[PDB]
């Protein structure tokens, strides 16, 4: 069964892919050496065409982005070459500065040797590469929750943070050999960070709050034509509401709206004050405020829509059947002031793509 | 076919409803009387007890609503008797007068004869029994646009509205028997309006907007057991963001984003701004400020939303499995400040339940 499964993912896959990029008689020929390549040796390697365009086809398939408006734009950077453990924290390092580019952040995926037999080659543990520690003993909570796990799972291999509310996590991963992953700590030359402070409530920087530049997934895998790249990780720039409406405002992450109502001088008693509402757009202001003030890319959550709409029209026009989910395109703010909310969408799962994969620890 | 539907419902409906009431005995026997009169009379009649639970129980099962907490409550009134349309037209006064209740608003539904062969009785024309007249003629916008081809259809018939921008439609249904429907102007003194100030803000009063006190559905057909009451008017209070996020936000109805912007003294030109956020949380705490001074009820969506969960649990300790349209469920201003957002929910169809109808006119 298995060999046949990659073989039907491919031939969809390249007929698609050259069918976009002018080499419909390409086709013919490309997949009889593929084929006669799997019949070899359980697999086969793509050209670096068919790689670059295959991982901007699968951000162009994922359901849940509102910004893939600049799909044929992702900088693609092929590491399926790398053999050890510092070659892979090299290229992870590299991703991260040529990526950030001082600021004007640069949409970019390092892809790494696929697995095997379902046999990873590298396995990165990092759920994004740059991300904040988290603490909870003793009714004591420090940093961000949602990276507990990852955090107490570091701590094992020997890993120490000085458990501020931002301990950048190391890098961690484990190669296809290795009974343990290693970890490297982050370059904090590296590392965009953005203090919080709002346009004009001066007050507003004594909750001493900051962000990293740049969202960069590390925990899933992109499927290519049959092909399973485990370790691919991606970014774009941040939309501020992740940051202010999720990332600070949650219960179960930094849960700052209370102490935002507060600075910006309104009661937190009463719901019919809509306080949490006005404190959310107050944060929200001062995430976009602070990153345009440092030079770091960012959108608002009514311009990446706008973006979104462009991207609907132009899949029109190309004769593409669009596809998405409702449920994460819409922004966690004034979601009934996009034009997202007032349609619905086709959530199907269209190939090439990126899907969740387990995690290692826990 | 048909006989065989409705009695297959029936037999569903009985023996559920009969279940909560604790006559789980009388089932064997009523479902005897039911199957020989539905032998007869190619139909059968609810007795007032299944009525009353069958209208609460279609509002249990209402997916899209938020405010099921007080299902049980629900205040039914029956009106199958009625055969004229001056009785109709008192009914509806009726059911305002009561449901209104000086401000305090109580949840309720008249329940009209129900559909014979598919054959209504009653056919209401309303959406809603109270609402807002809409003009659009020469580029020029006068009132509601969701009411455009009501009001065009009404003043087909003779009526004529003063357009200002809150002109009350009149009510409009049509009998069995009659080509045309009728008309009734409403009284104004049955119908509650709710000037909108701020709280804080004194030019907020310069908008001169307001809004009716009581959303009276009626363009829904209850269905319970098999049989349809195309005319079954029902009430709660509103949620603030219905009127504050919606009716006066949307850019296809009032539209008033911009013109707050302006009295609450904020710039409406960059998206960074998140100008429209902010108009739409201080439009949204002058609503609910404004219906609480003026002593009509309504609910924030915080509270809501709080209320929702206690039905969830409910429905756990009841064994009931519990359905949801989670689309509907979350509220347009800031969605994932509610448990709502972070769960999901079953959209299954249960029965009893309020189905959209075509409407006549368009
Ligand atoms: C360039 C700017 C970009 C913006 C503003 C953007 C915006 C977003 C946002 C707001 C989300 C929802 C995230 C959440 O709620 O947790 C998202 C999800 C996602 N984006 Fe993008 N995105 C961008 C670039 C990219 C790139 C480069 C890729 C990959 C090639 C990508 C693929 C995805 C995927 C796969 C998800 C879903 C992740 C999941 O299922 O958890 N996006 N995007
Ligand atoms: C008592 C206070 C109530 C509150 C606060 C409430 C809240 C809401 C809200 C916010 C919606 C969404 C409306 C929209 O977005 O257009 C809704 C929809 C709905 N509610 Fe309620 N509701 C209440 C009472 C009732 C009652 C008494 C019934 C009927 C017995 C009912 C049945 C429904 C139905 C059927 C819908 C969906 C209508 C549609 O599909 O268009 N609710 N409710
Ligand atoms: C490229 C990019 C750009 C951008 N602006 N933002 C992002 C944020 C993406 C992201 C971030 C945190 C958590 C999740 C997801 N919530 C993580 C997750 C967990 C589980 C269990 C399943 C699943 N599908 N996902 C997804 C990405
Ligand atoms: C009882 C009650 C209480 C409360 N607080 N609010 C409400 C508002 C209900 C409502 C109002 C306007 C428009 C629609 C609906 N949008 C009207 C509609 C149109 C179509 C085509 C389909 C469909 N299912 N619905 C539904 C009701
Ligand atoms: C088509 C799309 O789902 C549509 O905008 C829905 C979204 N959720 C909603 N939720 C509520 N409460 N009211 C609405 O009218 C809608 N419209
Ligand atoms: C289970 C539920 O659908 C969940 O809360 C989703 C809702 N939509 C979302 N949308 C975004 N952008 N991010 C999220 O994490 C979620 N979570
Ligand atoms: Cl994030
Ligand atoms: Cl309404």
């Amino acid at each position: 069964e298995e060999k046949e499964i990659l073989w039907n993912e491919a031939k969809a896959f390249i007929a698609a892919c050259y069918q976009e990029l002018g080499k419909a008689a390409e086709v013919k020929d490309r997949l009889a050496d593929i084929k006669s390549e799997i019949d070899l040796t359980g697999s086969y390697v793509h050209t670096k065409e068919e790689l670059e365009h295959g991982a901007k086809m699968a951000w162009r398939n994922s359901n849940r982005c509102i910004g893939r408006l600049f799909w044929n734009s992702l900088n693609v950077i092929d590491r399926r070459d790398v053999r050890t453990k510092e070659e892979v924290r090299d290229a992870l390092f590299h991703h991260i500065e040529t990526a950030t580019n001082n600021g004007k952040i640069r949409p970019t995926i390092t892809i790494f040797p696929p697995e095997e037999k379902g046999e990873k080659q590298v396995e990165i543990w990092n759920h994004q590469l740059i991300r904040y520690a988290g603490y909870e003993s003793d009714g004591e909570r420090i940093g961000d929750p949602a990276s507990c796990s990852l955090t107490a799972a570091c701590e094992e291999l020997g890993w120490r943070g000085e458990r501020t509310d931002f301990d950048l996590l190391p890098l961690i991963f484990r190669m296809k050999g290795d009974e343990q992953p290693v970890w490297y700590e982050l370059p904090r030359s590296l590392v965009i960070e953005v203090p919080i402070t709002h346009p004009d409530i001066e007050a507003f920087s004594d909750l001493e709050l900051k962000w990293y530049g740049v969202p960069i997934i590390s925990d899933m895998k992109l499927e290519v034509g049959g092909i399973h790249y485990n370790a691919a990780p991606f970014n774009g720039w941040y939309m501020g509401t992740e940051i202010g409406a999720r990332n600070l405002a949650d219960e179960k992450r930094y849960d700052k709206l209370k102490k935002v109502a507060s600075v910006i001088g309104i009661a937190a008693d009463y719901n019919t004050d809509l306080w949490k509402d006005q404190a959310l757009v107050e944060l929200n202001k001062a995430v976009l405020h602070s990153y345009k003030k440092q030079g770091v890319s960012i959108v608002d959550h009514h311009t990446a829509a706008s973006q979104f709409k462009r991207f609907e029209e132009q899949a029109e026009e190309a004769g593409r059947k669009l596809t998405g989910d409702w449920t994460w395109l819409i922004p966690p703010i004034s979601p009934a002031a996009t034009h997202i909310f007032h349609r619905s969408y086709d959530n199907s799962i269209v190939k090439p793509n990126y899907f969740y994969q387990d995690k290692p620890y826990e």
